Order: C-alpha cells, then structure tokens, then sequence
C-alpha cells in the first residue's frame, strides 16, 4: 500500500518533464518496474516493454510518450554515469 505509493512516487519523478501520463506510470507500478531496473535495462529491452505495455497490457501510449519513456531512461543513464566520474 505504502510501497506502491513509493515506487509511484519513484517513477513520477524519472519520468517528469518526458511525457509519461499517470495511466501508463500506474500500470508500469503494476508491472513491478522500479529505476533501477529501467536504467540497468538495454535500449532493446526497454523497446519490448514498450510493445508490452501496448499489446498485453492495453495501454494507450501517445507517440511523444514512448519516445518520452527511453529518453528519461538516457538522461538518468548518463546522469548517474557522469556522477560516477
């Protein structure tokens, strides 16, 4: 309850100023994804999820927003490997 509430929270702010609606944050909650999965997870790997959210999982994702997801990803990937210097 709490925890769902935590991991939400985590998204909405990887995920802020990329696009990503409420809808689709709450479904890849459902999903189990946390930050730390998606930025140890391939371009490739994020592409399948993408599809996954659309074909099993029937969420509607604007074009912006699947753009939105991997670009979020990048910038945090690129953050904390820049930090690591």
């Amino acid at each position: 309850g709490a925890m769902a509430r935590k991991e939400l929270s985590s998204l909405e702010e990887l995920f802020r100023h990329y696009g990503v609606r409420y809808m689709t944050l709450t479904k890849m909650v459902e999903m189990g994804f946390t930050v730390n999965t998606l930025v140890n997870m391939t371009e490739q790997e994020l592409d399948d999820v993408i599809r996954t959210l659309v074909d099993i999982y029937r969420v509607d994702l604007l074009v912006g927003e699947k753009y939105g997801i991997k670009s979020a990803v990048r910038a945090e990937k690129r953050r904390l490997d820049e930090l690591e210097r």
